[PDB]
This record gives structure tokens, C-alpha cells and sequence, in this order.
């Protein structure tokens, strides 16, 4: 979904799926700003990745020889791409990675080839963390069980395999007759437009359901467990995910059904105490008032449009990263985990 | 108005056209009634019955028979034809069962042929008064300036007028009390963002739209004070069957500890069952979950699960509101010591 050409970045326009597989050639630091706010590219990690190739690109365009000045401008761009979308850290996390990869550059020309290797490197280890999460999480389910998910934490949300979908892809070979239930994550339908398309495009047993049906499906389909990705995880353990995730957790807990949050180490924010202090992005009201040019509610009806909710660690049965499975006491587990 | 009986035609508002359009239709055939109902041009537990009833009567028109028992004899074929439209709502059953019972001791084909129309009008108006009564009955449950959340569209176009769950809001507007209602779009058919948001707006009712996937978060962030929905069929023990999505609002509600309320006219009841788990949950066309108003949202061919209703077990309901009053505890007996007559 994200591919780098030292001249530009070609991204799969995620808005179009499942209808068309369009590719756009982002070449300007503003073409990237837009690709993000506009959701042409989404998924905490994939988003972090393009953010990086963004600075990595707008930088060659930077003219001069003063390393100190170069880094002044570089910072304005970083604050710009970062102002794009909040709630997930993967964005500013990848940005930091880069603006530090040049805290001791002697020249500029190097610092420019520096940023790129970093960005190209951030993307390489994304395949690695995902393959791991796919493999660490699969330990949780067995042959036969039907698992639910939300949003689209798959191949195009990351680099490959994904986080919460990763195990499905793996359970496939193993021939684990895993039956998935994906919810059409409204309003942006990242679930019916991406998660159904992808999993089907790979021969996984998916079944699409509206967000509402969540509970009825849990009862009459005997859901076995729930796994979702993340956008930001606090020291506390509280996790920030697609609007709707919280409801499934509290709803899942009622059915005493396992709630898993699959997410990379880069999705954690050690600086933040709990979830309640994680800024939730509210997007354009029209995301709820119309779709593909067709109005679905009174044009001026007031709307509450939050993109993410928070799931208190009290609701999480386990957390999966490239390191393993911290099934509880996520406060401490993380301080241990975190190091370097 | 919702459903209008002429003496040779039923005029329904095409609800699948809203919110951008308000077109009406001239139903003439029992074929036309069957369609409208099944394709949701007309929906809402009561409105449905109002139509099935009227429709049946318009049917019993173009049917020649000197005989009374020959008229009745084949007069089910119609009842059955329509009753086989949509399963879940117990109002379509109830509303046909009534019409077929009020011609039992009919002495002439023209008598019944004419009693039916009177019966179907008896039913519509009765509803208005019972919607007006539930409205008042339920308004006692909310203080002023509180945030209520609903699902589906149990209002005036779903009923003859006033509604059941929405009733209390029109009335609150009257007594002027700061009610802010939160309507979840209610997918797949979207009667929430399309029907509810649109009428409450007309009536200057303070409304805010949210996708179904925002129940929980809105509950915490917005501090919603209560929840109110409206059945399609209630079981002899409190177990209510309402539009898909209600069961979770119930579970969530319980979790946030806020009152969950059901508003249903007496007819929306079905004492002849022991619980909801035994209530026929309709399942509609898959392409309903695969798109949004013509716009394909998912890859066609993607397997879909599409139940139209779910079941909220009585011990999750903080109270049921009827035209006769409120019930707060043992529903099984209360429900029993009511249909007593």
C-alpha cells in the first residue's frame, strides 16, 4: 500500500476500495498531508510509514548548506505532517525517529540520505513486527473458533500481514478452520470496504455484519474471542482504537468472551498516564450524513463524529506485540517491556 | 400522514425515499401491500399492521360470493398472503387476526365486506390515542435537559401518529423541557438517520446523530441519562424483540447503569410465548449489508449476516411503558395481570 520512489510515493487510494484499485503518486509535502487527513491512506502504522517517507521526500526539496537551518525548516514540515491526524502515535513516532536520525549529521546531503534510510528502514521492520504479531496471537485461538474484529488492521493498514488480521492469514495455512466476523466499521466502512475485500482476496472465511449486530452475533454465533488493532496504548494499559472498539470490549466482557488488542510496540505512548488523556479525533460531520455523493440523513442534522474511543485495560484479556502476550497488569508489564 | 385509507386505495408515504424525498404511493392490490411492506416502503410495527389491515379490507372488495362462508373460506388466502410478508413484528399478525374475527358472526358478504373497513379504521385511530397515552406515560421518566438515546424510528410515520418511543419527545417539546435526544443511525436500513433524524428535526426536536458504533463512547463522553426504544413483539415475561441493535444498547446501558426503557402499545404484545428466544427473527436480503443506498460498500459476494431484530432479555429492561401505564419489576405477572381482559 505504501511504496517509495526516491522521487515520489505511490499509495493505494484506500478510499476507492472495494470498487477500484487506484494508485496515486504523492510527490509534494502537501499531497501527503492530504492523503492522510483524507484517508486515502490509513492505519496507524501505514500512516506512520508514509509520514516518514513524507519528510524523507520534502527534504531533498530543501535548499541550502546550513545543517542548523536545514533542521529548522525540516521541523516546520514535521510539525505540519504531524498536525495531519492526532489520535495515533505511529505518526509522530516515525517523525521523531527521523528528526533524531539527524541530530548529529555533519552535512546536509548525508542528513537527507539519512532520513530516507530511516524511513525505508521503519517500513522494513514493520513487516517483521507484523509477522510476529500474527504468530504470537495465533497461540490464542484454536481450530474451529469464530473470532470478531473491527476496522481494518490488515495488510494495507500496515505493510504486510497486519496486526489483528495477521493471525488469520497464518491460521489459513495451518488450515485452522477459523471463521471470522468482521464489522463494517461506520462511518468510513473501513471494515466492509477493506477488511472484507482483503480477507476474501486471500481466501479467509469472512462474514460481514453491521456494527450493531455485534451483540446478537455474539449470542447466536457463539463468538469465541475478539481481536482488534490500536492507534495508541497508554502506560496504564488503556487502548485507543477505531470508534466502536470500546463498545465491543464492554459488550464482549458481558459474554465473558476474550478481548485482544494486537498492536506493535510503536503504538505505545509511554509519556501518557491513562487512556482518558488521549486526544480523540472527531472528523467531518458529513462522514455520517452522506456517502459517495448520496445523502443519508438530513443535510444539517447535528452529528457527533468521534473516530476513536477508549477501552480501559479492565476490559482487555490480553495484549499482543512482537515480544509476546502480556495478559494482565499491563502497567508494570510495559515498564518491563519498554527499554532503550 | 403515514398511512391513508381512501375507499378504493391506500396512500402510503414511500419511506425508502426519505430523507431527500417525500413521494406517496397508491396501493390498489394486495400485491401492492405485500410489496410495500416487504420492501420497507412502509415500516414500523403499528404502521405495518394499519396497512396490512386496511389492505386486507381493500382485498375483500374485488371478490364475488353470494355466500358468507365462501368469502371467509378464501378470505384467509389473503390474510396468509400478507401475514407471510414479514415475521417479527407481532402487529401484522394481531391486526389481521382482528379483522378476521370481526366477520365471524357476519350474516352477509356485504356486511363483512363492509365491517372490515370499519375495523381497519377502528384500529388506526385506536393507535393514535394509545400513542398519545404512551407518550404521556413515558414522559414521567425524564427530568429536563437530559440526553436520551434511541434506535430505529418508532415515531409518527411508524405509527398512526405521535409514535411510541418518540412520543415522549414531542410532548416534552410541548411542555418545553430541555430534551436532547441522540439517534443512532440504525443500519442496515438506516431508519434512524433517515426516518428519526428527519422527523424530530421537523418538530424542532433537539436531535444529534451518531453511528451505531458510538453508543458506548457517547454514553461516557456525553453523559446520556436514559435509553428508550420500541418493541416489535414482547414475550410473556418481559423479553422484548426490537430492531437489531437494541440488545447491545441494553447491555451497554446496563454497564453504564442508566435506565433502558421499552415503549410498546398493548398490541405489540404476544402473551402466547414463554420468552423471546422463541420469537421469529426475520432475516432480510444480504445486499442490505453490502451497500448504502445504491452505493456498494463491500465486495458483492462477501457473505453477510443480516438479522432485522435481536432480543433484549427482560432483566435488562428498566421499565416497559404502555397505553395503560408503566411496569418496573416482575414483568411476567404484570404483563399477565393486564391482558386479563
Amino acid at each position: 500500500s505504501v511504496e517509495w520512489k526516491e522521487t515520489a510515493i505511490t499509495i493505494l487510494n484506500q478510499q476507492k476500495l472495494p470498487d477500484e484499485t487506484e494508485y496515486l503518486e504523492l510527490t509534494t509535502k502537501e499531497d501527503v498531508f492530504d492523503a492522510i487527513v483524507t484517508l486515502k491512506v490509513r492505519g496507524a502504522p501505514a500512516i506512520g510509514i508514509t509520514a516518514a517517507f513524507g519528510l524523507a521526500l520534502a527534504a531533498k526539496d530543501i535548499e541550502t548548506d546550513n545543517v542548523t537551518e536545514f533542521r529548522r525548516r525540516l521541523e516546520d514540515i514535521k510539525q505540519y505532517l504531524n498536525s495531519s491526524r492526532p489520535t495515533a502515535i505511529n505518526l509522530s513516532w516515525a517523525l521523531e525517529r527521523l528528526s533524531h536520525s539527524v541530530e548529529n549529521a555533519i552535512s546536509v546531503n548525508e542528513a537527507k540520505t539519512n532520513l530516507v534510510h530511516e524511513a525505508i528502514q521503519i517500513q522494513v521492520e514493520d513487516e517483521e513486527t507484523c509477522r510476529l504479531i500474527g504468530q504470537n496471537a495465533l497461540q490464542l485461538f484454536k481450530k474451529g473458533d469464530r473470532i470478531m474484529t473491527i476496522c481494518n488492521a490488515g495488510s494495507i493498514a500496515t505493510s504486510r500481514y497486519g496486526t489483528a488480521l495477521a493471525p488469520f492469514y497464518l491460521a489459513k495455512q495451518k488450515d485452522l478452520g477459523l471463521h471470522i466476523y468482521a464489522c463494517e466499521t461506520r462511518p468510513v466502512l473501513q471494515g466492509s470496504r477493506l477488511t472484507a475485500w482483503e480477507l476474501m482476496q486471500g481466501g479467509i472465511d469472512v462474514t460481514l455484519i453491521t456494527d450493531s449486530m455485534a451483540a446478537h452475533t455474539m449470542k447466536e454465533k457463539q463468538i469465541s474471542a475478539v481481536i482488534v488493532g490500536a492507534d495508541r496504548i497508554a502506560k496504564n494499559g488503556d487502548t485507543a482504537n477505531k470508534i466502536g472498539t470500546y463498545g465491543l470490549a464492554i459488550l464482549a466482557n458481558a459474554f465473558d468472551i476474550p478481548f485482544f488488542v494486537a498492536a506493535p510496540l510503536s503504538t505505545f505512548d509511554t509519556k501518557v498516564k491513562c487512556g482518558a488523556d488521549i486526544p480523540i479525533e472527531e472528523r467531518d460531520p458529513e462522514e455520517v450524513r452522506q456517502i459517495s455523493g448520496v445523502r443519508t440523513a438530513p443535510s444539517n442534522v447535528p452529528v457527533f463524529n468521534p473516530a476513536f474511543d477508549i477501552t480501559p485495560h479492565d476490559l482487555i484479556s490480553g495484549i499482543i506485540t512482537e515480544k509476546g502476550i502480556m495478559t494482565g497488569n499491563y502497567e508494570e508489564e510495559i515498564e518491563q517491556l519498554f527499554k532503550g
